[PDB]
């Protein structure tokens, strides 16, 4: 599914991400924009052989199992394919664990490089939330 900006904001809110670990909804929307362009089916191979999956480009090296990432973990206890679903529940639940891991949203390099410190509230501007 390719979400609209306010559609995804609404879904993330409904799923408990608004201010999760102190990160306003705009931060989550901004991260999703630059990780996946709001596309739940987004996949990208990393140089290390791992693959990132979904709306929030969660990595197969720690967080989900894809059967092809040697020496990896599956800390979210899910198949990476669950992260490509139109239903964002699995991605949100796993992102909750990632952002709680110690470095907050810096775990998402594109959040750090493109969202951090910016006017992230722009991302939820005009949404009925
Ligand atoms: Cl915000
Ligand atoms: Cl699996
Ligand atoms: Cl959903
Ligand atoms: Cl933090
Ligand atoms: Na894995
Ligand atoms: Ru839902």
């Amino acid at each position: 599914k390719v979400f609209g900006r306010c559609e995804l904001a609404a879904a993330m809110k409904r799923h408990g991400l608004d201010n999760y670990r102190g990160y306003s909804l705009g931060n989550w929307v901004c991260a999703a924009k630059f990780e996946s362009n709001f596309n739940t089916q987004a996949t990208n191979r990393n140089t290390d052989g791992s693959t990132d999956y979904g709306i929030l480009q969660i990595n197969s090296r720690w967080w989900c199992n894809d059967g092809r990432t040697p020496g990896s973990r599956n800390l979210c206890n899910i198949p990476c394919s669950a992260l490509l679903s139109s239903d964002i529940t699995a991605s949100v639940n796993c992102a909750k664990k990632i952002v709680s891991d110690g470095n907050g949203m810096n775990a998402w390099v594109a959040w750090r490089n493109r969202c951090k410190g910016t006017d992230v509230q722009a991302w939820i501007r005009g949404c009925r939330l």
